[PDB]
């Protein structure tokens, strides 16, 4: 809806005659670099002036047609511009200019008797916007025909901010890439021409190119060069097949070859991303402790949580990965993170920047120092210390003074985190470190006007919206070009609560992505994005739209985004109204189910995928007791009820599928293509009928060319699920297990065999003996004791198996 | 451009009413084999006879047009042949009969007054061949309306050389792919209808198909019927997204399915590739030694370079490379290959055919033999004398005579190496081999007519040239159809000298692919390609097509390989001489680009992904601080400095992005897909503007329908580029260290820890002592020494992991 006022309302109600006119405000072509020169362009006939310049009347002879479906579709127009006028083909065929950018805009002046009769709410009572889109355009046709007349058609073509729709934005992890390295001058490499000056004297990313070797040195054979794949289970989205679609998704990525793995994630909410070895090296004079900078994620991270050492992250998976390995807290009811770690006493919160320290099973001391983005942020004294005490081995090797890291290696806008190993004769390998971040900070508007920006990553809409207003990753839509208020209410529309389940059945409340329990968090449509930033922007927007349903619809110049929902107020658009032609079309036979199955990255799998199914006895008794169902895969929703709910919802969207097409007179300017009207044909027995716009086509003429969908109330209703609690999945099975028993009796032998059957030799650690001892499983009898010859005295019993990983040391402090 | 001569210019300025004449040399459809029986047909109407034949004149109502772009696209065209001719019809459905070749030769007869007016220079002064393709035809379209009149027509399709699109021509592996096995009489295969008999009688590939089983005996659990890929990082053509391009490239092939894996690949210049296990056994009487026959590429390397024994090459990478491992020879400046182990003195040579022997690093005695491909090679002495003492394994088992190896088990077109082990407690498995291997035998012709043909693999136009005139894995061309005179000429293009980089400072000289240092050796685009004949002859072909920069393009007859150019003597077509229209379409939204990214297997990474990437300071200010990558991966390109100066013009290519498309009238024949012209509109401003065509469509008119693209001189005119040798990864992380300090004190403790932490057991071997001892990584500290306890005597340290690999010996001959 355009709000276009009961004014301009009664006026195209009565008039009948209207004079319409467009006002085009060209953005020329500008080769050099300079101020932006507008030629003002009019087709209308006298000189339509509005607000200033005169928008000259001697060019434009058409414009085309604005149409727009509820896909995001590079909406594109084409202006006729007279071929006979030189002032413009020679700005068009000019030598050197450049205009990938350069807005467009076109107003729809609907000339009163005597200048511009005044619609739009909140905007000057000017014309109505008609594009507000950049020019991507081609150029001449010239027919110069010898027989008579030829024409000459000047047809700028002019689309959405989404055009070119491989555009890659991404700040990769190179130096070159991140800080915009130059060849000017006769050979050295300046640092111009990069997001923001911040980054050009940004150099952090310098050693990035060598760092994936050396931990290649320092790992296990097969995670060499080897990343997990940033974005898993990606939305199904009708263009794969089952088969394929899972085919496709790979846990695994190679990095040596696969250079869109350095991309940088944005991730918002709660969600678990693999690191991307920035740096790498070790401490001299000690060289087992190893410095490595992980890159998770893109600036300001509500703060890291949970990271992950192996497959076993810090923070245990229930009472079963409690008793499997040495974890300090819980995560199954309470929302014990990192801070947990740094306090010792149980907390919910994320890491609190610079200080979230030691890690510490018994293995190694595992140090990491956990930093955010920021808009001003600076190097960790730790790194910038050492390399000013130059005791890194890389630095002598090579001869590097206090430049290996220094003040001015900053990591502006990541989520890097300095991560220190302690490699000991106990672990054997550096592992492969992933970790579980929480959120970018998406700019959360109010009605009111006051910005939260704070502390939040929310869950909607406002994830859409900050990847659209940002620079870095995103594409430039400058903030402008939305209306705030109509955003806001579509993002109240996404958070109304779902009355079907209740926070007391979310185990893993925290790590679905809403902080402290008892307040409300259960709302529709509760999505977790990661947006791997090496895809493109075109399919990242589609894929977060296909997540929460719904559709950018730049048709009266502002984005204005949309989200499918009911309301007791639509417009009543009876068949007599519109036009002649009215196309019924029920695709019926392929687009409507009776029973979902989906797909989610799940907490309580460890971030591992999970199936929700239903059936339907009303849906398949009506169908005639045909079985088919429709499959799905949410890419963003974590949390199992909120998928549950969106997967019966869609479900019940498919069982509707109906589409008209007619076309209805400017009366009803402003549709845009999630607004609700009800059909009221009468001969089909259509008295008011819910229906959704899925098309509006904004002709030069005036008339709009709707195509609908329909929607009745039981999609949006929602059902009652049951709770899904007790079938957790711990990933408990990616760990040595530890002796099941362990006492001292006047042998230290009471310790039973470990229950990961491959275990070769178990280790002893005396207090005063400096060498271990070694008992051998040459016979593995589960119920059996073997035993050791041997006060104040310390203990350590870990288990190694065939490839030397070593079970959380159970200890006694006996007395001999 | 086609010469056409002046006498020809002149009579098509001044005559104005020219008999166009078409010279149709049909070869009949025949079956059952014979010599080839030419129908000559011609439109016109009386018997234009040229240079012999007579040419009928009674059928043939109309000709295609002759389209072909800058994409080598299958051109094709269509005759039109009366089907009241019951001789047309008839050959035409005769049953019995197969066309898949035979030559198609159209002439454009521009007819005199009396007889042809003699242009085409070098050609006896006759008509422009028009088509000069194969046939690959329909058939009738009969109508014999009831009504009246009803038409038939035969209409003859016929194309390029490069019809079915989807040929795999590739020699593949196999004993009967090797030699055409047949079934003919009445229980044997013999040897028919393979490329050359010379394979017919090479009974070489017998041993194939158990091969890999028997090196998965003596082979790791991972690497298992694994090979890896033999062509990596193909070339992104826009028809990949980043992601999913990235994703389909894949380290390692799984052989077991994969049976594309067993096609041999072609090697132009130097690049690492995968050896195919054709071959595999053991001795009897001691079945440690494995002998492993493995074929790499294709007839006449110019030499085996730096075989591979895993990961960790023969010869060292740095001095880092060089500490690690023992490794003879070194890479980084100077260009020690296997010819340096094989004479001992530091060489830069390939290997020179059967003796490049013994690789020795503490572990076993690697044998290798390698063999080239050649038209007249034989077996080495090994086999066939190993075989005729019966002296392998799987001989005796099965019960094989001296036929397991033979002088008949030739390889008469391979790059095989014939690979010893010795598999030792000192080095458990056999790893899996791939090696650097230096081109092939590439016809580079000269401008005088001497053919240097055996010598170097060059880079350029030539490697494309012997993929196309080549009968085994390219598509038969006979080499006739080429113009030698402007191959050359485009050769000669392609190797201007870049003065952007030195010489000085691209380490590794010899492994890009030049040979001796001081020579010039900076010329643009040298491609370093890999050809796996197991894609398509299609694919493939524009594979180097878009490598270098190109098309191929037979609108004269003649392929013509042409490449992009800026030249002082254009064409300069005034708008007055085209016709009527003149398009204009700016692609500036989706085709123009600031910053360009590429991905280069770099021989300075050990064969790994690198990534160039620009920043332009002019055109960035120029659309509007607008960030919009380019986004490249050159597949054949291997210089970092020579695909850096490709990435800058190719994105100012794209920066210009201008496309005309007009028609000429036949005043302009000859005109070719990639020819320079300038045209001058005189509205638009354009005075001489240079434009390289896009598209030619020959007419049977007369008319030429061009299509221009938009190149300044501004792309070729290229850029400095910064020093780039410093920033060299070497693969030291891909295997475990020694001790790194070692002396014997008046027991042999000296020796520090390995900074591997992957080490179990260190191994001790006396001179006299049987059993090696044993000192076992307990506790791991990596400034700490442990202790043995024990004159002339010689140690040997070798450091062994959970995996088994062991280091390099280190070694010290003390006196007791």
């Amino acid at each position: 809806m355009k709000k276009i006022l009961d004014s301009a309302k009664n006026y195209l109600n009565t008039h009948d005659k209207l004079k319409t006119a467009c006002l085009i405000a060209l953005e020329l072509p500008s080769s050099s670099g300079s101020a932006a020169t507008y030629i003002y362009l009019t087709d209308y006939f006298r000189d339509v002036t509005y607000n200033g310049i005169l928008y000259r009347s001697g060019k434009v002879k058409s414009i085309s047609s604005h149409k727009q479906n509820r896909q995001l579709s590079i909406g594109s127009l084409s202006f006729t511009i007279t071929g006979t006028a030189e002032d413009e083909v020679l700005k068009l065929v000019q030598n050197g200019v450049s205009f990938l950018d350069r807005g467009i805009t076109i107003h729809q002046a609907i000339i009163n008797e005597e200048g511009n009769i005044l619609p739009v709410d909140p905007d000057t009572d000017g014309p109505l916007l008609f594009f507000r889109g950049r020019i991507t355009g081609g150029g001449i046709k010239d027919n110069v025909n010898t027989s008579g007349i030829g024409t000459s058609v000047i047809t700028w073509n002019c689309s959405n901010q989404f055009y070119d729709f491989d555009r890659v934005n991404g700040r990769y992890t190179d130096d070159a890439s991140h800080r915009g390295l130059e060849v000017v001058n006769g050979t050295l490499q300046p640092s111009n021409g990069a997001k923001r000056p911040e980054y050009q004297e940004d150099y952090g990313f310098f050693h990035s190119n060598k760092s994936t070797t050396i931990l290649a040195k320092y790992q296990v054979k097969e995670e060499r060069y080897k990343l997990q794949s940033k974005k898993k289970l990606f939305g199904l989205s009708r263009s794969y097949s089952l088969k394929k679609y899972y085919e496709t998704v790979t846990k695994e990525v190679d990095l040596d070859f696969n250079l869109a793995a350095k991309f940088i994630p944005v991730v918002y909410g709660v969600q678990k991303i693999p690191g991307i070895p920035i740096f790498a090296d070790t401490e001299l004079n000690n060289p087992n402790i190893v410095y490595v900078v992980y890159a998770f994620a893109e600036g300001e991270i509500d703060g890291f949580l949970d990271f992950y050492i192996g497959d076993s992250p810090m923070i245990c998976f229930d009472e079963t990965d409690s008793d499997t390995r040495t974890c300090f807290g819980r995560k199954k009811i309470v929302g014990d993170t990192m801070h947990r770690l740094a306090a010792g006493t149980s907390t919910s919160q994320p890491s609190v920047h610079g200080q979230e320290y030691k890690y510490n099973d018994g293995n190694g001391d595992i140090r990491i120092w956990t930093f955010h983005g920021k808009p001003d942020q600076t190097a960790a004294q730790v790194l910038v210390d050492i390399a000013k005490k130059k005791g890194f081995y890389l630095q002598n090797q090579n001869g590097n003074g206090p430049e290996y890291w220094d003040s001015r290696y900053k990591l502006l806008d990541t989520a890097y985190a300095i991560v220190r190993f302690t490699i000991n004769e106990n672990r054997t390998e550096i592992p492969e470190i992933s970790a579980e971040v929480q959120g970018k900070k998406v700019k959360v508007y109010n009605s009111d006007g006051t910005i939260k920006a704070d502390k939040t990553s929310l869950n909607g809409i406002w994830q859409l919206m900050d990847y659209l207003t940002s620079d870095r990753y995103g594409a430039d839509i400058t903030l402008d070009q939305f209306p705030l208020q109509k955003v806001i209410s579509e993002a109240k529309i996404l958070d109304i609560i779902d009355e079907s389940y209740q926070t007391s059945w979310q185990p893993y409340w925290r790590y679905v992505g809403w902080n402290d329990p008892l307040s409300e968090n259960r709302q529709i449509v509760q999505l977790n994005t990661i947006l791997d930033t090496s895809e493109s922007v075109f399919k990242n927007v589609q894929g977060i739209l296909e997540s929460f349903g719904g559709a950018i619809n730049n048709l009266s110049g502002e984005y204005r985004i949309t989200v499918e929902k009911y309301s007791t107020n639509p417009l009543r658009i009876n068949f007599l109204d519109t036009y002649g032609d009215l196309d019924l079309s029920d695709t019926t036979g392929r687009n409507k189910f009776n029973s979902v199955q989906a797909s989610l990255v799940d907490p309580a799998l460890s971030w591992k995928t999970n199936s929700i199914t239903f059936y339907n006895s009303k849906f398949k008794e009506q169908d005639k007791g045909l079985d088919k169902k429709l499959q799905l895969s949410f890419a963003n929703i974590t949390n199992y009820y909120t998928a549950r709910s969106y997967a019966d919802r869609e479900l019940k969207k498919s069982r509707y599928s109906r589409t008209l097409s007619f076309s209805v007179p400017y009366k009803f300017i402003g549709i845009e293509p999630n607004d609700p009207i009800a059909f009221t044909y009468e001969r089909y027995g259509w008295k008011d009928k819910f229906f959704l716009v899925d098309e509006v086509e904004n002709t030069r003429d005036g008339k709009i060319n709707l195509v609908l969908q329909e929607y009745g109330e039981d999609v949006f209703i929602n059902s009652e699920q049951v709770d899904n609690s007790g079938n957790d999945i711990p990933d408990i099975s990616n760990n040595v297990l530890p002796p099941r028993d362990f006492k001292y009796t006047p042998g230290e032998l009471s310790w039973l065999p470990s229950l990961t059957n491959n275990v070769v030799y178990y280790s002893i650690a005396h207090s005063g003996h400096v060498n271990p001892y070694i008992v051998q499983q040459l016979e593995n009898n589960p119920n059996e004791r073997m035993i050791q010859e041997i006060g104040l005295a310390i203990f350590e019993l870990r288990a190694v198996d065939i490839n030397g990983r070593r079970s959380s040391p159970v200890t006694l402090s006996v007395d001999l």
